């Protein structure tokens, strides 16, 4: 952590592994204005600061979420200290005017982000013509900064910056906006390597580096408000036609 100037943040990472949240602090500059928008959010360059421990900010004035036995009593490794380290570029992004976002929503999001992130290696390991990536991403609870109107903190969610023509492939409800053939059949590798538990769809990034994907899973619960069921998961089938990634993989026509 440097000196100076900027605004200190708790930082969260989530690592599947062991199934814990990892609680850090960083500091960070971000730019006053965004360079881009979707349909709920807004992104903002930013700078690391530097990455330190949690140790000034006591946990559990009670009430906690995530609760105290969900997070990871130590902290030494994590990815965001090599990955936001002092001078680090990287994209910061809000909700916009959030109504529904609770504060479980953005750990939500960023548990999916890595669920998707397995997923990913997964795929990986099948040896595919085009191996695949999602990025890091962390929750960062903005501590220097008024709470809202409601008095709840502001969160935000931080990742890695993407260079290049960022491009989306699918979107979470049947939309195939790209002739690309890995995208898609990393969504089917999902559907069917997960015995039909899930299915990774808004397949978006830069060239195979990925980021803001969407699961749904029949029953509808958790992984956001994006999560649109068996719904969700029909629109995906009657839009797709396997190609030839879909056949190197061995999935079901
Ligand atoms: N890591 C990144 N690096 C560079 N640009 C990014 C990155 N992540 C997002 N963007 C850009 O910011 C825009 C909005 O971000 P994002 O797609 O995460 O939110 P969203 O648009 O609300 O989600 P969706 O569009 O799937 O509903 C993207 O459409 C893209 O232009
Ligand atoms: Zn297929």
């Amino acid at each position: 952590i440097s000196s100076e100037t900027g605004e200190m943040g708790i930082l969260w990472e989530f690592d599947p592994i062991i199934n814990k949240w990892i609680r850090l602090s960083m500091k960070l500059k971000v730019e006053r204005k965004p360079f881009a928008e979707g349909a709920l959010r807004e992104a903002y360059h930013t700078v690391s600061l530097g990455v330190g421990t949690d140790e000034n900010y006591p946990l559990g004035t009670t009430k906690l979420f995530p609760p105290i036995e969900m997070i990871s009593p130590i902290s030494k490794n994590n990815e965001a200290m090599t990955q936001l380290k002092n001078g680090t570029k990287f994209v910061l992004k809000l909700y916009k005017k959030e109504q529904q976002a609770s504060r479980e929503l953005y750990f939500e999001d960023v548990k999916m982000q890595m669920v998707c992130r397995d997923w990913g290696n997964k795929f990986n390991q099948k040896k595919p013509p085009k191996k695949i990536e999602f990025l890091m991403s962390w929750v960062v609870e903005l501590i220097d900064r008024s709470p809202s109107s409601n008095g709840q903190p502001i969160l935000c969610s931080i990742e890695p910056l993407l260079v290049g023509e960022f491009k989306k492939n699918n979107s979470n409800y049947g939309a195939v906006l790209t002739n690309r053939s890995t995208p898609q059949a990393f969504s089917h590798f999902t559907y069917e390597l997960s015995n039909k538990q899930m299915i990774v769809v808004a397949i978006q990034g830069v060239d195979d580096l990925y980021t803001d994907p969407q699961i749904h899973t029949p029953d509808g619960k958790g992984f956001g408000l994006g999560n649109l069921g068996k719904a969700g998961i029909n629109k995906f089938i009657t839009t797709h036609k396997c190609n030839a990634v879909c056949a190197l993989l061995d999935l079901d026509v």
